[PDB]
């Protein structure tokens, strides 16, 4: 995780 997180 923490890729470009909008979720």
């Amino acid at each position: 995780f923490e890729l470009d997180k909008d979720f």
